[PDB]
């Protein structure tokens, strides 16, 4: 049986996804390379909609300790719950999450986000020679997003510790199992020592809103909130922004169009979310009872995966799916998922993506300083990221 994942750590998607999509079944059996667990895999848009909109396929049951899984180790510090955003929703914090992640948070932060994107790009444009868009643009912008909107102000050393923990824990391979587990322990212990300090600093970052919310969360619960915000917000935003910059630098005609027609930038943001691959794994859900999807029986307790990259490149949903085409008129993309677990970070993500696209579109001529095939990729990360993006004007 086919093992999962497909080791497509660069922007070139594994051919397996299109092979399975065109096969004679709407759901295909695979086996986790890291655990040996049997799993089901969906690659078609129409089938993915039905799965992800059926609440009898549960995300929490697939997150839970002991579930069949695609990842080699559990994504939690041993002895903690590690059950994700469910822990905060269950504590009654939906309103707080809306305040800290929703349109009001974007209104509060979009000004400094755009000012920072411009400041960073202006500094790079002042340099003689090449620079690295990953280290010199994405890292400072994503780190500021995390500090100012999610956690509170971090030192460089704290940011480096959390980034290392995320990169070490959120992996299919490349580190030992024990190193991966200990990354989660280190992050949890960091927040046990520092979450209350971070939550008490001035600002409106989400961790402060959580800590102050009238249910009072314990130190352990606040630490779990910190770890959630790191894993959900940091490697995702950094990986995506790097990947979106590569897409843009490889499509100078599209950038020129955005330079001339800034009103088209939002359409380019949405097309980047469809076109630019991020996760090398899949969203997943556990059948909470015996279910059927397009004729295939899924037994209670079995886990079904949807590859968002596969769905976003489904030719039955998008005409010429492998073409970057801002303004294409097709269905909604799956870059933020689908259904009740749709990314609650989507407003802040779109804000930072838009700020980046506009910073690039204002400065035509930005190009890669090496060929795309010369970009080196971190191998095995859940969320693709290049080691560097050499660039120049
Ligand atoms: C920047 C690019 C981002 C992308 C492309 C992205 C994408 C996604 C996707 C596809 C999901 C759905 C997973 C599933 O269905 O199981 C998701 C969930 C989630 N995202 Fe985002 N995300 C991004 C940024 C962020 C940020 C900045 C935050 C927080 C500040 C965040 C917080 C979350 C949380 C907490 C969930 C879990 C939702 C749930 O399980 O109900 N995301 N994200
Ligand atoms: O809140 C959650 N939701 C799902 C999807 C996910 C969203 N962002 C993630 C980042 C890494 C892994 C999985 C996800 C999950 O697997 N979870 C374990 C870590 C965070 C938790
Ligand atoms: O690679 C992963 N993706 C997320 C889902 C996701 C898909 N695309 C995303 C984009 C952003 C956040 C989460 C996702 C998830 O549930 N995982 C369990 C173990 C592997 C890890
Ligand atoms: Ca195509
Ligand atoms: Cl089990
Ligand atoms: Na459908
Ligand atoms: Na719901």
């Amino acid at each position: 049986t086919l093992t999962y994942p497909f080791h497509d750590w660069s922007q070139e998607l594994s051919p397996r996804y299109a092979q399975l999509r065109a096969s004679d079944a709407p759901v295909c059996p695979v086996v986790s390379e890291g655990t040996g667990d049997p799993l089901w895999l969906v690659t078609r848009y129409a089938t993915a909609v039905k799965l992800l909109e059926d609440s009898r396929f549960s995300s929490e049951a697939a997150i839970a300790s002991g579930a069949p899984r695609q990842e080699p180790v559990e994504l939690r510090a041993p002895g903690t719950r590690g059950d994700g955003i469910a822990m905060l929703r269950e504590a009654g914090l939906r309103s707080v999450l809306a305040d800290g992640l929703g349109p009001r948070a974007v209104r509060r932060h979009q000004g400094w986000i755009n000012d920072l994107a411009e400041t960073l790009m202006s500094e790079l444009a002042s340099r003689e020679g090449t620079f690295d868009l990953a280290a010199d643009f994405v890292e400072p912008l994503s780190s500021a997003l995390v500090s100012r909107t999610l956690l509170g102000e971090l030192s460089a050393d704290e940011r480096d510790l959390l980034a290392h923990c995320a990169d070490t824990g959120l992996r299919f391979c490349g580190v030992t199992h024990e190193e991966q587990v200990h990354a989660f322990t280190q992050m949890h212990e960091f927040f046990l020592e520092h979450a209350r300090r971070l939550a008490g600093t001035p600002g409106e970052h989400l961790l402060k809103l959580i800590a102050e919310a009238p249910v009072p969360l314990s130190d352990e619960a606040l630490a779990e909130a910190g770890s959630l915000l790191v894993v959900a917000g940091f490697p995702t935003s950094s990986g995506f922004l790097c990947g979106a910059l590569l897409t843009l630098l490889r499509h100078p005609d599209a950038v020129q169009e955005l330079h001339a027609h800034p009103e088209r930038v939002p359409s380019a943001v949405e097309e980047l979310l469809r076109y630019t691959p991020l996760s090398t794994g899949s969203v997943k859900r556990m059948a909470t009872e015996d279910l059927e999807i397009d004729g295939v029986r899924i037994k209670a307790g079995e886990v079904v995966m949807v590859s968002l990259e596969a769905v976003n490149h489904d030719p039955d949903a998008f005409e010429d799916p492998d073409v970057f085409r801002p303004g294409r008129e097709g269905p909604m993309h799956f870059g933020f998922g689908r259904g009740r677990h749709f990314c609650p970070g989507n407003r802040l993500a779109r804000c930072v993506i838009e700020a980046t696209v506009r910073a690039v579109a204002r400065r035509p001529g930005l190009r890669l300083a090496v060929a795309p095939e010369e970009i080196s990729w971190h191998e095995g990360l859940f969320f693709r990221r290049p080691r560097a993006i050499p660039a120049t004007w």
